[PDB]
């Protein structure tokens, strides 16, 4: 038993990462098969960004304006395009480590792996949730664009996030793998702020449930609510209202602990309005939201 | 920016791992130049735990009661001895993947990254402190032991914790990789229990320091305290009594942030007294104890 914020091992995804620099700027690529994956702001100079033409900068380069070095290897960079906000640079040597992958695009409230790295070389690995303002609470610094975020499903690595910017609050953006970015933010210096976080109710719930199965009982009762009731107070205490979809998700964890869903919910209105007693639950004071209900069952049963 | 509890990559650790199996128990062991270590216990039936003379139980044994899978491969086992609570099983293959590597005991407070284990499988990475009832706070379920933590320094593996056993509140003790256990705690059925876990101070203030980095100041204030009086609030709400040591190794932060640590100490000192006021530090509404000095410059600074 016990239960922590938990990342996916990460050696599948070390033997990807590469350095890329253009001109001053160094940072992150991902190197799967013959190519190389990385922000397309590697081609800005500090003052680039002002009002940054991608497509005049990415024409004016070529290809031996792209140095990629993996470990103490020079890669020879043999073309180069732009897919939304992600160059890719064609290289002559296929990744041998390669990993069996998908590029996916993952939906607010889920979970993924951060392995955070500089010049290329992996510096750690933590946890993340996409928020519902799609910002992650990431720890990045200078050189950290490029580091990606995944998810693995038996040996195959699923790729979501690209690293990006910092917004003036210490959270993160970036986008997936096709360089989209998540929610309405930019690869350009103009006035973008993370919005009010909320919380992660469906999540919430999960984790409550990952209690129940450790032994933590003491915050459920038994008096149900509807899921109206319980939005009332949902909305209050700044929580996503519970949908039918996000109960639908629930039922695994509610069958398998015996605690209808709707009763998890009275549980957690009660905890909400009355709060918690300087308590515990699973060792926490504050109620934890970055646990999908695919999370939970992973970490309670599945990993064995 | 951000401050995240970030683990090592786990990637020189996973090539590691393989699976032990002694009569119908299965668990992991740490693969390294040609020997396997793995917990004792692995020896014992179910019922051979009441009164287990693993000396007996193992001179019973022979080379090929002993069976080690790597990955898909048998590696044939061709001696076995015991140092305290660990078993050292020498296999015929030295193991390609062999980090250089050290044994190191940590000390109350340190932290570590945790490789959990099934099979011989890693399945996630989280990092723990040794608290100061040495426990720690793991997610470990049947099958984990031999799960191994460890923290790197360049490419210098530095194993310090094997996973044993799992006491009635859902924390768990273990060993270094010499076998003896953390703490008093024995891979025997005794009504053993973890003590009351105080909260590490000199982590806190290293938390604090993290925070100031980050831009989070709203806590600092114009006066000082002295440690006897800090200490006479510490005693109460249950953290460790600050000392000289403890001072001396918050230096290098008090340094590089300009905050004299007596002035941090009168700013925990103030929290701890008037409470958080539902207020954010780093994100958190509680304070943090998981995070040392070591570990506060490493992820601010140093992984660049």
């Amino acid at each position: 038993s016990g239960f922590r914020k938990m990342a996916f091992p990460s050696g599948k995804v070390e033997g990807c990462m590469v350095q890329v620099t253009c001109g001053t700027t160094t940072l992150n690529g991902l190197w799967l098969d013959d190519v190389v994956y990385c922000p397309r702001h590697v081609i800005c100079t500090s003052e680039d960004m002002l009002n940054p033409n991608y497509e005049d900068l990415l024409i004016r380069k070529s290809n031996h304006n792209f140095l990629v070095q993996a470990g103490n290897v020079q890669l020879r960079v043999i073309g180069h395009s732009m897919q939304n906000c992600v160059l890719k640079l064609k290289v002559d040597t296929a990744n041998p480590k390669t990993p069996k992958y998908k590029f996916v695009r993952i939906q607010p409230g889920q979970t993924f792996s951060v392995l955070a790295c500089y010049n290329g070389s992996p510096s750690g690995v933590y946890q993340c949730a996409m928020r519902p303002n799609f910002t992650i609470k990431g720890s990045f610094l200078n050189g950290s664009c490029g580091s990606v975020g995944f998810n693995i499903d038996y040996d195959c690595v699923s790729f979501c996030y690209m690293h990006h910017m910092e917004l003036p609050t210490g959270v993160h953006a970036g986008t997936d793998l096709e360089g989209n970015f998540y929610g309405p933010f930019v690869d350009r210096q103009t006035a973008q702020a993370a919005g009010t976080d909320t919380t992660i109710t469906v999540n919430v719930l999960a984790w409550l449930y990952a209690a129940v199965i450790n032994g933590d009982r003491w915050f459920l009762n038994r008096f149900t609510t509807t899921l109206n009731d319980f939005n009332l107070v949902a909305m209050k205490y700044n929580y996503e209202p519970l949908t039918q979809d996000h109960v639908d998700i629930l039922g695994p964890l509610s069958a398998q602990t015996g605690i209808a869903v709707l009763d998890m919910c009275a549980s957690l209105k009660e905890l909400l309005q009355n709060g918690m007693n300087g308590r515990t639950i699973l060792g926490s004071a504050l109620l934890e939201d970055e646990f999908t209900p695919f999370d939970v069952v992973r970490q309670c049963s599945g990993v064995t």
